């Protein structure tokens, strides 16, 4: 899907700056210019306000989806959350950052549920998606004629659409309706609807209006930034049907921003009537206003708020694993862009004529080319500044601060420098979000960030050809090196950046294959096994027994056991080392499933490394509880009724003639322990000879055993294997490990682990007989929160 | 003396300029461009080549040096060391990196004694300093004529005094000679002479003569490298006598380069004979070429070996102490410094006429302002640079990066910039080594830093006057903001520059007195305990005494007791923590004692520490050696005539009837103790109840005790306090430590330590006893090395 779907993305965008170069034909770059200084201050502002409203409208928008969720926010919660997916989600899509993972980021602090804020994501999505339609049919259906002259096609062909679309959605109105579960409800504002297979959860009828009242507003809000910025307008009903086409156009076409789709729509139904020039400015001024300017503003506030939270919440924050990395691989990104297209457009005559005499001219040359190769980089190291590197992060700060140099000795571009060194202000800020420090050269390829740069090289090259239109071309051109040669310049450049992507990205792509996964040998066991005693954690055990992959850090102070079942990798437990090590662990999980194509899952993870989770692109989904007894407050002079009961079963245990004993590793029974193992049905001598091992005796023969893992440090300790026979008594099984209690309460063990209960009821009971503090395990998956998915699943089980 | 020597040194330096101001009356800074231009290329070539010569024999001259103090280094060492301390140690001077911190921290990785190595650096001055007097006195005696009509005395003055002078060199040798001592002689090329009080270190004849040698060539060199920039020339003897008076007063004069006293003195001897422009070019360029090159190629280097090291030793380098610091302190210094010259300077009329297109024209005077503002705190900044903070990496390398931009908005100081960028990106290379977290804000006032601050603001202003004499002053010139004024923009960054160092200076000084030394409260002693048990170092046990102060880190895990005798500090040990820790907490003793006014001294420290101890200015000095005896390698069955005589002590103790008993903390025979510690007659119950007190008994009685120091690991354990009776046997103490090492053996320590001998031969013999291992212990003190001190000290021993 990957593949293709990317591939099909780029074809879509290529094919739309081709129509877009096609619809532009009649217009020089001199035209759009005087068109860019024609539109009135009056206009702008209303352009801006209408902006303005319509990012508020989004904010009801957001609310709706929390309503329909059952999540309950605070306002100025619901409010950044709003703007902040919106804005961003709006312009690159897909691409880097995207709505969902911007809110459940966001919505993960203050404990919303993941499935929740999956259920607000896909709301916040479908409703203007299924409402789309709606809206562009009773457009349509205010003044046809104007509709049909704007479309160029048959009055009753369009007619009859509109009213066909009206009347289906009226009819799977009415066909869910129809299949409505009274009595119980998830939410104040939802239905639970059945089919046969499987129970849909949708919006209320109230809810339902409302989402379209606040749809409708916001489309018409967009609609009327463009709207202001056309010096001469059409009708407003046909103007607002063929903007409504064109944003779906955008969406379908799967372009990040929706750009060139979008525009070579508007500019395809408007091309005659309104004017190229007009439009076309129209519509660069609409695309930096009500896009561009609100992901600045988002990514700003996102910033700040980062900023904010380390300055004030020094302690707290250790490993930092928050939004400035995703933020400036964006700005750094677009750093890039601005590079790139600065390169593929001329220069003011004036300014070269003045920088002549302060500069050799042969040096404006040599600058003009390695700004746009700085350019192609900054678009490919954006990626190593999302994986967290440290050298990254160096790497990019000067080349933006090399690429605003050249920026000025190129053609004292003060625009160009300017942007690049805020750019680079903001990066500095935030040197400690860069954290690891793995090796640029070892980073997994990603299509997607190839893919985008070759997009934006794309986009560079119809710019280049739009903006130097006046020259004649001519194999000469290559090797004019003047001052007033402009096209040669765009030309050099152009070749550079493309030579330079297409190198890298084969040089990327043709490299060496990941070595095969193989379980650990003794040697790695050993290791493992010093780093278990030398930590607080002692589930790691379970890695010893050699039947799963060991993952090692750098520093071999930590490691992180994992095993591939199908097209996934599961990691068994969180990495067991240090806190700085466990994230560096993590993010080289996620590398290594990256370089294997594979699917990073992690199984039964704490709460503590939730947020390291979510940095990787995971979501926690709630797997079971885990019990573990505190041995401070825990004494056998207390009381209760559960308390009564143990001590009841521990005195009758003893009065019966059990008894219990403790063995170091090495020296087991094991010529027992076979036996009651055979007696019950990994059971391996390597795997037991690693810890001590408690049996309890019936009048003197062995009637259970278990193993204990534990650490160096006093800190915890638990059981993984534990058999007991069924001719055995049923008290007998809870005498021993209250007898494991006691030893752990006698040793001073601050803490005791008994084991998980997912989602099993008479466990959980069992384990309730104690007395214990639950505690929450997760599980770590990616977020497959596409819509089309869930509408084509919602299509399917309607049909 | 240090604020009397600052405030004469001062003195001196600006009366030198008011003088040189005097000398170049007649030529204008038009009439010395000219006479830079007019110096032709063979010539320059010639002083380049006279300067590699000359740098080349101060090698030679390392050599005698190493040869005197009987040290045996490589050649590239001896290289690299006569290099750098020599080109560093003649620019900057004493202001920041010394010759003898240069040869100190080089010349310590070879295992070179501190005592060797200041013998080193004494040999090194004074052999040019009292070799001064000689050379001058014999270049005056060859055409006496010459002479007279240079200096402008009579003839039969001057001969009479270079008589006098060489007489009393001779009767001084022949003085030093007869109280030549025979037979012992420290190094193969030296003598010891004797005079009564103290024994003096002389080289030898040959020694002496070889040295006498170089020191000729070198100067010769040197004055030559000023000879070859003169277009019309004077007799060479006459020129020769000049120079080397003018080197004399200002190596007198204690101005860190010789600057100004230097040229005030060639100058008022040749302003007629050789004309202004002239002899002002060459003097200008030979401070270029003979001076500030090789500081430039010196600091280079050491930046380049310390590149290298941490490049190729990635594992054994861990908290850095090197040269980077104090070297990038020195780069920021003379970009502050270039900064402030640059706008003193009128800028070019071309450039400006240019950039004027390009920018506002009063952004060129905002920006010319903010420069020299930057350069002030560039002077400042150097300080916090060479004291490792990153607060002043960052504020640095920011200031760097405007003052470098704002050198291109100015009047497109392209060469200003490029230094300042070549600055930035050598400062940004190594941002490891700047690791302190401290506030600037807490930086300690230096005097020396604050002087030379106001010795660079004095110079530029020197250079105002001189740049912009063509222009008629007035009270209007302030308020002037055109393009073409040049003087208003020099006088305008001038009482800037003034004043914020004015501010700041008076900001610093005037600043809040530090709180007292106090004795630790119950909190601190607990908190400090707390730390020794989570720790390695046993010795910390001597804090808890509660009669010493402790300093703590910020992170609260280490540690750091002193104590304030007479006008120093004596910390007693290395303090108590991870390097890291250990790193921060021995610059902020630094710190600590630089407020309060004393000299910070380090008592008993181990070797692994003393780069730190380099790196705060200190030296190590052979105090004592440490005995601790190894549990691994010890066993009770191994063969010795010691280890015989061991068994046959215990066995034999054993059948008299001595028995030891280990009481834990809280559970001691206080009255006991209390009469054991009169009978022997600090001791406390308070500082008794901190640890386990073994207590040897004869016959029931007890015969002695002794506490023992001990953390919560088995890695090492001591003993501190250790009282026997005069009546018990000889043997009962000796098996008691055997009865120790037994225990520590049977709870299996890695190792334990008997205690220091300083330098007690029956102390040293008694500890070798057991066989121990021996590790030196040091003495850290502050560098006293002043060459007028010890030629004081010479003088006064001789007369
Ligand atoms: C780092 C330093 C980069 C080079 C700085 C400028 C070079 C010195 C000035 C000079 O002579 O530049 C020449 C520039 O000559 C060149 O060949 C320029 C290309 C070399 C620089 C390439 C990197 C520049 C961008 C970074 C101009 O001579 P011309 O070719 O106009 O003479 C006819
Ligand atoms: C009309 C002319 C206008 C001139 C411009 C005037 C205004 C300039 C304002 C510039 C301020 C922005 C820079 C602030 C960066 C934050 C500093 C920082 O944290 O730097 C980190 C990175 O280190 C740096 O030094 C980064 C330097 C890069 C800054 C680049 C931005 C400035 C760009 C200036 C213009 C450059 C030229 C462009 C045109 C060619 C170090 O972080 P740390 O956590 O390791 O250290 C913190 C310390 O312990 C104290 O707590
Ligand atoms: C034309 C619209 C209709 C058809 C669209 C379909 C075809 C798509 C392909 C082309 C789309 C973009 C074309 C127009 C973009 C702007 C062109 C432009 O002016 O580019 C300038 C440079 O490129 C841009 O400005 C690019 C703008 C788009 C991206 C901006 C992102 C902003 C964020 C950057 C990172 C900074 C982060 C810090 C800020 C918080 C260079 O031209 P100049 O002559 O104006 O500049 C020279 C001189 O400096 C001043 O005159
Ligand atoms: C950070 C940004 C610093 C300022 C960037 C330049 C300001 C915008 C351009 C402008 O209009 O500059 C004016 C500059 O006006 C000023 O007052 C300049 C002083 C403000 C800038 C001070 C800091 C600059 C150096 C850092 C020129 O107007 P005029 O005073 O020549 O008109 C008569
Ligand atoms: C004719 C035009 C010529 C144009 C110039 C072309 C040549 C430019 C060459 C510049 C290269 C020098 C910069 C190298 C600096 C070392 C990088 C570094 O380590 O930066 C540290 C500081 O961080 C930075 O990002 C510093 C950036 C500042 C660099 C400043 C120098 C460049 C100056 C460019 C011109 C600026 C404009 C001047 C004029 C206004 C980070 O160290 P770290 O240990 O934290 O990270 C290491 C990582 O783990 C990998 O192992
Ligand atoms: C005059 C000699 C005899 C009398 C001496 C007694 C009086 C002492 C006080 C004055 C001493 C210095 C006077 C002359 C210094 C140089 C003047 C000069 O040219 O200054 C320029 C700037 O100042 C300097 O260059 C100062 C030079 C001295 C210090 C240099 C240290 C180098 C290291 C700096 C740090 C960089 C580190 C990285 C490099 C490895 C600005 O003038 P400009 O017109 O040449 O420049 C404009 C334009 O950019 C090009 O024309």
């Amino acid at each position: 899907r990957q593949p293709i779907g990317l591939v099909f993305t780029l074809l879509l965008f290529g094919l739309a700056l081709v129509a877009c170069y096609h619809l532009l034909r009649e217009i020089d770059p001199g035209a759009l210019h005087d068109a860019i200084a024609d539109v009135p201050r009056p206009a702008l502002l209303g352009a801006l306000s209408a902006t303005a409203l319509g990012f508020v409208i989004l904010l009801g928008y957001e609310w709706s989806a929390s309503r329909f969720a059952g999540v309950t926010l605070p306002m100025r919660s619901l409010a950044t959350g709003g703007f902040s997916a919106f804005a961003i989600g709006n312009a690159v899509g897909l691409s880097l950052l995207s709505g969902g993972s911007v809110r459940y980021r966001l919505y993960s602090r203050h404990g919303i549920g993941a499935a929740e804020i999956a259920r607000m994501t896909l709301f916040a999505s479908l409703s203007l998606g299924c409402a789309l339609p709606v809206l562009a049919a009773l457009a349509a259906l205010c003044d046809l004629d104007d509709a049909a002259s704007a479309l160029h096609l048959p009055r009753a062909l369009v007619a009859v659409i509109a009213i066909a679309v009206l009347s289906l959605a009226v009819g799977l109105v009415a066909f869910l309706a129809r299949h409505r579960l009274p009595g119980e409800r998830p939410s104040p504002d939802s239905l639970l609807v059945r089919l046969g297979r499987r129970s849909l959860r949708l919006p209320g009828l109230r809810l339902s209006l409302l989402q379209l009242l606040i749809t409708a507003l916001d489309v018409a809000a967009a609609a009327t930034v463009l709207y202001l910025l056309l010096p001469e307008t059409p009708p407003f009903a046909a103007f607002l049907l063929v903007y409504l086409l064109a944003l779906a156009a955008g969406v379908l076409s799967h372009v990040p921003g929706g750009v060139g789709v979008f525009e070579a729509v508007l500019l395809a139904a408007f091309a005659g009537q309104l004017g190229a020039a007009p439009l076309a400015a129209a519509l660069l001024l609409y695309r930096l206003i009500y896009v561009v300017l609100p992901l600045l503003l988002a990514c700003l506030l996102l910033l700040f708020l980062e900023a904010r939270r380390l300055w004030v919440t020094r302690q707290a924050i250790r490993v930092a694993s928050g939004f400035a990395a995703p933020i400036l691989a964006i700005l750094v990104f677009l750093s890039g862009v601005v590079l790139l297209f600065s390169g593929a457009t001329p220069a003011i005559d004036t300014r070269l004529e003045h920088l002549g005499f302060l500069i050799p001219h042969r040096l404006i040359d040599a600058s003009h080319l390695v700004a746009s190769l700085i350019g192609v980089l900054c678009l490919l190291l954006a990626q190593g500044l999302r994986r967290r590197l440290s050298a990254a992060w160096a790497l990019t700060l000067v080349l933006l601060l090399v690429g605003a140099l050249l920026s000025l000795l190129k053609g004292f571009d003060w625009e160009e420098a300017s942007l690049l060194s805020l750019t680079a202000a903001l990066l500095a800020m935030f040197r400690r979000s860069f954290y690891r420090p793995s090796r640029l050269m070892e980073v997994p390829f990603s299509p997607l960030y190839v893919g985008a740069s070759i997009c934006v090289v794309g986009a560079s090259v119809w710019l280049l050809l739009f903006a130097n239109q006046d020259v004649h071309y001519s194999n000469q051109l290559w090797w004019q090196f003047a001052l007033d040669a402009d096209a040669p310049r765009a030309l050099r450049a152009a070749l550079g950046s493309c030579l330079l992507l297409l190198a890298l990205a084969l040089g990327w792509l043709l490299r060496a294959a990941p070595p095969a996964i193989r379980e650990p040998n003794a040697e790695e066991l050993q290791r493992a096994a010093r780093i278990i005693r030398h930590s607080d954690q002692p589930d790691g055990g379970l890695a010893l027994t050699g039947d799963k992959a060991l993952l090692f850090h750098e520093s071999d102070d930590a490691f992180l056991m994992y095993a591939r079942r199908g097209r996934s990798m599961i990691a068994l437990y969180d990495p067991i080392g240090p806190a700085m090590q466990r994230a560096e662990l993590i993010w080289q999980f996620r590398d290594l499933c990256d370089l294997h194509h594979a699917r990073p899952v992690f199984y039964q993870v704490r709460a503590e490394n939730l947020p390291f989770y979510m940095d990787i692109g995971l979501t926690a989904l709630k797997l079971g509880e885990e019990a573990r007894v505190d041995l401070l407050r825990f004494d056998l002079e207390n009381k209760g009724k559960e308390m009564k009961d143990l001590r009841y079963t521990w005195n009758r245990g003893q009065r019966d003639g059990l008894a219990l004993e403790f063995h170091e590793p090495g020296q087991a029974p094991l010529d027992e322990l076979k036996a009651i193992s055979d007696a019950w049905l990994r059971f391996t001598p390597a795997y037991l000879n690693f810890f001590r091992i408690a049996i309890v005796r019936h009048q003197g023969k062995p009637v259970a055993f278990a193993n204990l893992l534990e650490t160096d440090s006093r800190e915890l300790a638990s059981l993984d294997l534990m058999r007991v026979h069924p001719d055995a008594p049923k008290l007998t099984m809870e005498f021993l490990m209250l007898g494991l209690i006691l030893h752990y309460k006698a040793q001073g063990h601050a803490r005791f682990s008994l084991g998980m209960v997912p989602l099993f009821q008479g466990l959980r009971r069992f384990k309730d007989k104690f007395q214990p503090d639950w505690e929450p395990r997760y599980l770590a998956v990616p977020a497959g929160l596409d819509p089309l998915v869930a509408l084509a699943d919602t299509a399917a089980l309607i049909a």
